[PDB]
């Protein structure tokens, strides 16, 4: 049950996504870039990602671990850095702040999960 629960990350990620949706800094990243509206986005970005898509992937059970979820979130930020590379851009600054917030909060989720894995493997 509760110590080393290998499923506890799911609720922890739901809670973190809730915080992220509350942040004004997430506003550009909540929904997919409108590919019909914004022409050259696909010329630049191979794999779009956004927080609504991550939140639905989680709700759907399609992440095997919090590291898979983290990979998709990191793609949100790497896509922004590629599309909006200037340190002068306020959008760049938003992405930087929100990335730092995410990386701060996800740290403990991943470490806790990996510790759970190691314990269960050791005692299996
Ligand atoms: C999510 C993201 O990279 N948005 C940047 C953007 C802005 Cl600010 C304005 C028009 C189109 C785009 Cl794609």
């Amino acid at each position: 049950s509760m110590s080393y629960d290998i499923q506890a990350w799911k609720k922890q990620c739901e809670e973190l996504l809730n915080l992220i949706f509350q942040c004004e800094d997430s506003e550009p990243f909540r929904q997919p870039v409108d590919l019909l509206e914004y022409p050259d986005y696909r010329d630049i970005i191979d794999t779009p990602m956004d927080f609504a898509t991550v939140r639905e992937t989680l709700e759907a059970g399609n992440y095997e671990s919090p590291m898979e979820l983290c990979k998709d979130v990191r793609l949100i930020f790497s896509n922004s850095k590629a599309y909006t590379p200037s340190k002068r851009s306020r959008i760049y600054s938003m992405s930087l702040r929100l990335s730092a917030f995410f990386e701060e909060h996800i740290s403990s989720v991943l470490s806790d999960y990996k510790s759970a894995l190691r314990f269960h493997k050791r005692n299996t």
